[PDB]
């Protein structure tokens, strides 16, 4: 089974899942210097207010907020996209120190934990068949840094008491995305693939600039997560992230100046 141990972490995940040094793998890192204005990139749309949160997964992996795709109630358009996109989950990778944590990494730079918003291209009816397109996902990547305390997050926090080890759920409804985003909404954006095995090639990664501020406390709770299930020894989910791949044949563009 897949993780990120020593024994079964992102060094090993190719024996199982080739493409994991195929031609658009993620992340990357994010050369600020490299990366080129484009003008033809739209605004992007986030459109959360009528977003529907469901239940929250500890996965073994990592946790997901899982929201009701059923209807377009919670979607993301414009930017490099083409069409309608739909909020399915969100989730986070995170460090065990502060100094790492995400998966993208800007300059070099690690961040102490990365958001990922999970979207799906309304065109291909579901996430399963999604996730088989080369246009299937749009994941919205938001840095976390230490320092103040994010209110919209805290939540999330709260809960997480009570998904403590893999497999563990919670109902978790009524949760506001919109409280985890940054004030700008500028990006870079980049054809990738999930940063998880899979590792399919279908995501349009849109990464914005501006990271939002979470307090130390907030951090330390998700360290307290567990890759086990309950019964089982116990190992800190904390690190579950894969470092930046090869970039390759890719251009990164940025929406602005
Ligand atoms: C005795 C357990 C097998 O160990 C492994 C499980 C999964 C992988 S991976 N990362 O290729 O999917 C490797 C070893
Ligand atoms: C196809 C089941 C796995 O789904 C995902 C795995 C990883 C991501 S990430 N970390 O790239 O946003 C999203 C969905
Ligand atoms: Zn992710």
């Amino acid at each position: 089974h897949w993780g990120y141990g020593k024994h079964n972490g992102p060094e090993h995940w190719h024996k199982d899942f080739p493409i994991a040094k195929g031609e658009r793998q993620s992340p990357v890192d994010i050369d600020t210097h490299t990366a080129k204005y484009d003008p033809s990139l739209k605004p992007l749309s986030v459109s959360y207010d009528q977003a529907t949160s469901l239940r929250i997964l500890n996965n073994g992996h990592a946790f997901n907020v899982e929201f009701d795709d059923s209807q377009d109630k919670a979607v993301l358009k414009g930017g490099p996209l083409d069409g309608t996109y739909r909020l399915i989950q969100f989730h986070f990778h995170w460090g065990s120190l502060d100094g790492q944590g995400s998966e993208h990494t800007v300059d070099k730079k690690k961040y102490a934990a990365e958001l990922h918003l999970v979207h799906w291209n309304t065109k291909y009816g579901d996430f399963g068949k999604a996730v088989q397109q080369p246009d299937g996902l749009a994941v919205l990547g938001i840095f976390l840094k230490v320092g103040s305390a994010k209110p919209g997050l805290q939540k999330v926090v709260d809960v997480l008491d009570s998904i403590k080890t893999k497999g563990k759920s919670a109902d978790f409804t009524n949760f506001d995305p919109r409280g985890l985003l940054p004030e700008s909404l500028d990006y870079w954006t980049y054809p990738g693939s999930l940063t998880t095995p899979p590792l399919l090639e279908c995501v349009t990664w849109i990464v914005l600039k501006e990271p939002i501020s979470v307090s130390s406390e907030q951090v330390l709770k998700f360290r307290k997560l567990n890759f086990n299930g309950e019964g089982e020894p116990e190992e800190l989910m904390v690190d579950n992230w894969r470092p930046a791949q090869p970039l390759k044949n890719r251009q990164i563009k940025a929406s602005f100046k």
